[PDB]
């Protein structure tokens, strides 16, 4: 929803639309589309981390579950 986003600390580097560090979420559902793995895929980089795909800025690692980690995954593609 949106109070996920805030008390974990993700929208620190992201937002809907205002390109900051990260790659704002609603860039990030733009990026992936009918893939059959936008999810695992997804919260993959979301509980590890890594970088190549936005730049060079390596991204750290999350300390979030599978269950939370597929609703942002699932939740940031829902948006535009
Ligand atoms: C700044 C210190 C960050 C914090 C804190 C979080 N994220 Fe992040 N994220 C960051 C960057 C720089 C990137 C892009 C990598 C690069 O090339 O630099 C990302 C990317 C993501 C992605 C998409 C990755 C992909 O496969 O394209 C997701 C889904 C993502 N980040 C999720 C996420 C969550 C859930 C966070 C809170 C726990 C979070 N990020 C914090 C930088 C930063």
């Amino acid at each position: 929803n949106e109070q996920l986003a805030k008390q974990k600390g993700c929208m620190a580097c992201h937002d809907l639309k205002a390109k900051k560090v990260g790659p704002a979420y609603a860039d990030v559902a733009k990026k992936y589309a009918g893939r059959k793995d936008a999810v695992d895929y997804l919260a993959g980089k979301i509980k590890k981390g890594g970088s190549g795909v936005w730049g060079s800025v390596p991204m750290p690692p999350q300390n979030v579950t599978d269950a939370e980690a597929k609703q942002l995954a699932q939740w940031i593609l829902s948006i535009k």
